[PDB]
C-alpha cells in the first residue's frame, strides 16, 4: 500500500509499505530514497510520536495515511 511523508517544508514523499512495517522499516525506506539515517527522523501520525519497533497497524496507518518527517540530531 501507499502512505505518504510530509516534512515541515512541504515536501511530500510517497513511499510502498504494508502494515506489518515497523516504523524503523518506515525510516529505512525514507534512508533509501533521501540518505537521511533513521536516528535523525522523527515519525508523527495522529498526533503520536511513532516508535521504531511497533508496526504501521499498531497507529491504524492505513492506505494513503500521511505522515510527518521531523528531522533532529540525536541526543548527546
Amino acid at each position: 500500500m501507499q502512505i505518504f511523508v510530509k516534512t515541515l517544508t512541504g515536501k511530500t514523499i510517497t513511499l510502498e509499505v504494508e502494515p506489518s512495517d515497523t516504523i524503523e522499516n518506515v525510516k529505512a525506506k525514507i534512508q533509501d530514497k533521501e540518505g537521511i539515517p533513521p536516528d535523525q527522523q522523527r515519525l508523527i501520525f495522529a498526533g503520536k510520536q511513532l516508535e521504531d519497533g511497533r508496526t504501521l497497524s499498531d497507529y491504524n496507518i492505513q492506505k494513503e495515511s500521511t505522515l510527518h518527517l521531523v528531522l533532529r540530531l540525536r541526543g548527546g
